């Protein structure tokens, strides 16, 4: 019938466009209180309540937090979506390129999930998801550094679903494959020929197409016994 | 809002107690003509269409195949459930115990596939599932011969979603932990509390959890760009 | 210094010809008293006792364990290596072609090690190695059923790893990727082409390079602590 | 015979004490040319060439580089295994644990690799590997950010390894399990015995182990068409 979600309080951070976008905007439709922190809050999503922040700053996630909470409830889920590239073969990555992925990638995602998890760890529910990726698992050329880091938020949600399994906690991953966002979809023609070929379904994957692996992991109801796993969203591309 | 998931014809094989029941009794409370095989059909599922039927025999499951697309029509889903255990050590295990699980486990689970697939790439849709187990993956001990076939399916999955992606059908595994089932219920107190002691989640499954999983892949909505992919369900028992 | 492999007694499955062959002539030149057996025994190789066996038929095996304990000694190392193809695609595979690999890949590897394991435990000394595969861990077209068998595999390895290690017995499997043999030498030039572009080192590869990673685990004292761990060989084809 | 790391220039970075000493000391008996990088150089390895450097300042190790090609020759391999932790649950981490684990696990690694790459590219050789864990793999309790970092290197050397192939350049990544050192000598006998009981080979692993696996990746003989691997030695602890 339903997935425990209505009335439920969730953050997705990076949610004003692409991917976030599309998981703020499904969350809505099954009825939770879905709130967004980015760096712009357009959105085009009204009724979302967009929350201006940066995910490399934790004073102002923890802004974000106190915020949300205070106008929309204790939260029960985070969705840790922001990510950036600085996509290059590895001699040329600057440490300004690792600094960058590392704080937004890895850092931010743990600064996104800090401020709300000593409350979730109150109430004894919780579902945390962090994006990503196909290159955090397969590896990818020209992103040495945007690999590592969603590589490491896997073993950041490991090792999280183990801390927070005695509160009922879950946390959990999802590895999109190539998606059709404003950023991919602006990426050579013959690139975007040479890797769909790769692909066995023949095609990138669609946005709302993640939002709903988020959606069935973020379900207290579709997932209560789903907690360390990568959630693959490739169409085969990476088995 | 909705999984594509009401009028669709679903096939589950060992589906008249333990998980394959919960997998069935889901499906129909989600709109799904779902149809099940097994040795036995009491259920007691009234309203399920029991087939008897045994996975090890070709023929036998090209009749049940028969039967449901005569009485429901074409299939859309095929949950490939049945399956057995011969527990021993190594050696103690003799060709019967390894023929046993091979035949069930296996290539049962082919011969529950070979009899719907060709229909499904005439109408360019279909959701294959294969269930198992943390053991397939992990390994475990007094379990060398099912393991081996756990660890099998997820190898034919993988080979399958491959195959089938040029027809938009899909095929992935779903690797279960330890769930509460009739058969583990009997286990010896000492054995369950020495096992719930690894679980992070401190419990055992349950099959209604499975069942979710299994739903959230036969969706033709939440799981669209879903192939190819092993679904753990295990509390963080196996990460 | 040195690999502990002199005077070592090692038993490889499928060793006249192929990757097999290879094993047994590196073996060699480690200073192991090497045995194989296989359908034929010509070998060209002179000095490495040939048993014809089938691993199909466990009387078979167990002969050949008995006339290999008496020529040679007690067994330390067994290499499961002897597999076969029945390719085709999911639906055109006759239960002839699954009985076909199933017998050979999965049973037949177990009635590889069964007549040397009980021995095994008693001098609490062995090294088992199964063979494969890039297509038992990703999955391949036209290959649903050596894929099932390949991923099985990895699946008994990993058992009885757990089971072996009471008795300082290890279990480990190689997963090699695609490699010049006289079966894959005689593919179409065309098809090698369109997979050796999607290998990042751009080559097939060569059976001395299997042989290498299976005198790693063969060695009690290069992998003393490793167990249960699957070595992938493929040139980051599969990564 | 013999592994092709003769007069091979190898530098190891932590490597005064702990397994960095092992690999660093086992190299050195295959007739390689050893250097390490650390914040002390006593060692007591005489032989071995200590070079005082940071692994999170870039300018630290471009320096001790330059030193080592120039006393020793053009490098061939790379460890990187200098590592830290700062471990504590999820909400007790402070921004401070988090940048200290992610410089020197992380970045550091980056720029363990940086200032030799270039080189290795030109002379067309070069055999690269990265260290750990089983954290970063299965995850841990109160390692969420040495999880996340050792989960990073592995995805790191996957893209490394891509990029790398081009050039016959190979990366790879050792996966230690519980490793007998001078640190985890000195955790509590009650933690242990609790951990050592997880493991099915009855003991933790000895840095001359880690050492073999280090070795082996290394060799330009033993693992020529291995790259973009992960090779876990853990006596079946997480499998």
């Amino acid at each position: 019938l339903s997935l425990g979600l209505e009335d439920k309080v969730i953050v997705v951070t990076g949610g004003n466009r692409g991917i976030g976008a599309a998981i703020v905007k499904l969350l809505q439709e099954m009825g939770a209180k879905v709130a967004f922190t980015d760096l712009a809050t357009d959105g085009g999503n009204t009724e979302a309540l967009g929350v201006v922040a940066n995910v490399t700053d934790l004073e102002s996630m923890t802004a974000a937090a106190a915020e949300i909470t205070d106008k929309l409830g204790p939260v029960y889920g985070v969705v840790a979506n922001a990510g950036i590239t600085k996509d290059n073969f590895f001699p040329k990555l600057t440490p300004a390129d690792w600094d960058a992925v590392l704080n937004v990638n890895l850092k931010g995602v743990a600064y996104s999930i800090k401020p709300f998890i000593e409350g979730m760890y109150e109430r004894k529910a919780g579902s945390i998801v962090a994006i990503s990726s196909i290159s955090g698992e397969r590896g990818n050329v020209g992103q040495t550094n945007y690999s590592a880091t969603k590589a490491g938020v896997i073993g950041m949600m490991k090792s999280l679903a183990r801390e927070g399994a005695r509160y009922g906690v879950r946390a959990n991953a999802v590895a999109p494959g190539f998606i059709d966002t404003e950023m991919t979809l602006a990426i050579r023609e013959d690139i975007r020929e040479k890797i769909t070929k790769e692909i066995p379904f023949r095609r990138f994957g669609k946005p709302e197409e993640i939002a709903w692996a988020v959606a069935f992991l973020l379900s207290p109801v579709a997932s209560s016994y789903v907690t360390g796993e990568v959630l693959r969203v490739n169409g085969a591309h990476h088995t």
